[PDB]
């Protein structure tokens, strides 16, 4: 992992000046295409692109467990729905699945820790039946983290050999808005009401209770704000991992990553903290009604292209914003120069 | 257009309960993809999609014009490049044809008044080579406004004739954000500094002649706010007539139109006076980086979906929302039910 880590390719700066170069003779004013210029040179930038802005086989990862901490009463949804979504996603009737198939993209559901028998169909990295409830104690060892790290790492660098340029992330697990708060609040020292959502629908009177299930994990685990997989082991969880290990695996690879919500944002905050190089590959996509949404962006330094006011997950907002990536590709390769 | 305006439909409330029960019984926390959920209802209470949210052809209406007020130096680019623009959009390399074309959408190019010799491939319904210089008079006469709106509602509602079930307004004319700024600052009762932008990077010493030149304008010609049509044949342009005139021919038919940049706001601005009917037939799509468009916004009460910080216009940013409708629609359509 260490030998992964220590890989992780710097952008190419010659790629990106031929490539704003190439966006400053086209058919326009220069400049006037705003973000969508920007984010042509970043694609531009990425060593596994090969010099240049475009996009190839799309695929959308998955995320699924379960967690401990669904026993502190900080979920409205049943425990079972983590397994059932997953097999549904399976059947192509889910949110992201819609939106994927509209993109032109493939979903991949990957099961790192669901508490059910195994659901065919899903792929199989499980690390156990949900990880430790955070409220008592860690969520898994230092060891399991980093095990999962280098599986879905590898997974995720070995899909690009199969023709696959850009990925999108997603989870699916009850409650896990509570362990992803908590690393949110430990990353950028803010305090637990600040960030602490309604969730999936989670009533008002039972915020209080979340907030101090957020506080008593941080207290009794003491997780070490710059070891990002300290704080994943302590107070994350098998999703939240499986996540972070997509956004390492694709940086290693040279290779694009679409972030979703919430959820996401905690997972890029820990792998920029484990390695400050994986920032240049993460693309934002929309801007979660979470209420802990602006915080985690700011200490990103990230604004989403998408207003949507979406809370939904299983990244839908990165299949929503794939068009938008391709878009920025068409510009560049397709539009007429001001020359002739 | 009396009787245009008379038979704008009202949305069908009836389509819309129907709409949002089953929306709620997908499989997902009731309300979790947020604006997606929205979106979907109000597309369902268009009469011109039938009672469900649905998208068949797609149809992009750049509207262009050349503006008498480019002779008082609000504008960098040379006026020649209307005509050299609208010709490329002809053949497919602008920056709305090649995000059109991502997001299988026609682009239709309508000449309203260019200052050059007709283009072949262009739809003509050119009211006079350019209008007149708002500086100092009038852009055209009432019954030129008039004449204008109706000709472009009767081919956009008969586009829909032909399969269209959503359309996308742009526009294309050197200077047009000078009149666009004096009707936003007539609507919105603000002043003309807190509206005028760098349009196509202006430089930044010279826009305060473009504020005076906005203030003389609205001076000169005494716009009277309560009367849209005054106001778009006073201080307007052909144009701006013309976008105006997509969006009360979409609303007559039924049927949603997608609005761009800061251009298109004035526009929605004006159609809304003329017909407060056309309201729920208008989608935003980006939200501009053009200085007022947080004002134009507001008294619209729109919240843009994309923050791309784009400023290209010519119907690009709606082009680029295209697959969010598209989106909502799938979700509708493709998602399984809680109930099994």
């Amino acid at each position: 992992l260490h030998a992964l880590l220590r890989d992780i390719p710097a952008p190419d700066a010659e790629a990106m000046a031929r490539t704003q170069q190439h966006i400053d003779g086209l058919l326009k004013p220069p400049g006037s295409l705003g973000r969508l210029e920007t984010l042509a040179v970043q694609l531009a930038g990425m060593p596994g692109l090969n010099g240049t802005p475009q996009v190839g086989e799309k695929a959308v990862l998955v995320m699924c467990a379960d967690h401990g901490v669904w026993d502190e009463g900080v979920a409205v949804s049943p425990k079972i729905v983590t397994a059932i979504q997953a097999a549904n996603m399976t059947r192509g009737t889910t949110g992201v699945c819609v939106l994927a198939a509209q993109a032109g993209a493939k979903v991949h559901v990957i099961d790192v820790g669901i508490d059910a028998e195994p659901i065919p169909g899903v792929v199989n990295m499980r690390v156990a039946r949900g990880c430790g409830n955070i409220a008592v104690g860690p969520a898994m060892s230092r060891l399991q983290a980093e095990a999962l790290l280098l599986e879905v790492s590898r997974y995720t660098c070995d899909l690009a050999q199969r023709g696959v340029t850009l990925f999108g992330v997603g989870e699916l697990g009850m409650a896990n808005t509570t362990p992803a708060a908590a690393m949110v609040s430990v990353f950028t020292g803010s305090d637990a009401k600040e960030v602490v959502g309604i969730g999936a629908n989670l009533p008002p009177s039972r915020i209080d209770n979340k907030v101090d299930v957020v506080r008593r994990a941080i207290a009794i685990n003491q997780p070490n704000p710059r070891d990002g997989i300290d704080v994943l082991s302590k107070v994350g969880g098998f999703d939240l991992v499986g996540m972070t290990g997509v956004m390492l695996g694709a940086a290693r690879c040279g290779l694009p990553v679409l972030l979703d919500g919430f959820l996401s944002y905690s997972a890029a905050l820990a792998a920029c903290q484990i390695a400050p190089a994986v920032r240049p590959y993460l693309i934002p996509s929309h801007f979660s009604a979470e209420k802990g949404a602006r915080i985690a962006l700011a200490h990103l330094s990230m604004e989403p292209y998408l207003h949507m006011a979406m809370r939904l997950g299983e990244g839908s907002g990165a299949a929503l914003a794939m068009p938008i990536v391709e878009a920025a590709c068409a510009m560049f390769h397709n539009m007429g120069e001001l020359a002739a």
